[PDB]
């Protein structure tokens, strides 16, 4: 028994809610909150711009310092930060984007990340800004990870399709 409230059962493993996960991260303080990051973890906007500005840039800070040790992260990859005070952990994970060109197979790399994590709450990767289509990336997700997540969709149009159109 876990504390995630709301969300529609779609596999043994998957669920989804039409949530803020700014908000939905606020309230549950999950163990692993899961950011759309790039490469560069620069948080500029989507869902980390959002999950930035709620930790009052405290998430950009220490992302600097990570990239200025470690250098650019992998499109597909991942590394596991703080989570401030809107999860233990924040597992910032890159999902190509296709406005940028990025190979779309690499969703599926991307998702693989959240294998290493018993429980998530999470976006769908590669969505929004990232120019994927969020029931592709959905469906790749079912298909790729087998821990728990618990995916947060924060437009409601969005949300019931998404549903609606399950498989
Ligand atoms: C149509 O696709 C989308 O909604 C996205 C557009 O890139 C992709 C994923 N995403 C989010 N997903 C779940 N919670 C979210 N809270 C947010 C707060 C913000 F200020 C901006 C984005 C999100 C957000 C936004």
């Amino acid at each position: 028994v876990n504390s995630f409230s709301g969300y529609l059962k779609l596999t043994d493993n998957v669920y989804i809610k039409n949530a803020d996960i700014v908000e939905e991260a606020k309230k549950v303080k999950p163990t692993v909150v899961v950011n759309a990051a790039n490469v560069y973890l620069k948080h500029g906007g989507g869902v980390a711009g959002a999950l930035n500005k709620a930790t009052n840039n405290a998430m950009q800070v220490e992302s600097d310092d990570y990239i200025a040790t470690n250098g650019p992260l992998k499109v597909g990859g991942s590394c596991v930060l703080s989570g401030h005070n809107l999860a233990k952990h924040c597992l910032h994970v890159v999902g190509p984007n296709v406005n940028k060109g990025e190979d779309i197979q690499l969703l599926k790399s991307a998702y693989e990340n959240f294998n290493q994590h018993e429980v998530l709450l999470a976006p769908l990767l590669s969505a929004g800004i990232f120019g994927a289509d969020p029931i592709h990336s959905l469906r790749v997700c079912v298909d790729t990870v087998r821990t728990n997540v618990y995916l947060a969709v924060f437009d409601k149009n969005l949300y019931d399709k998404l549903v609606s159109s399950f498989l």
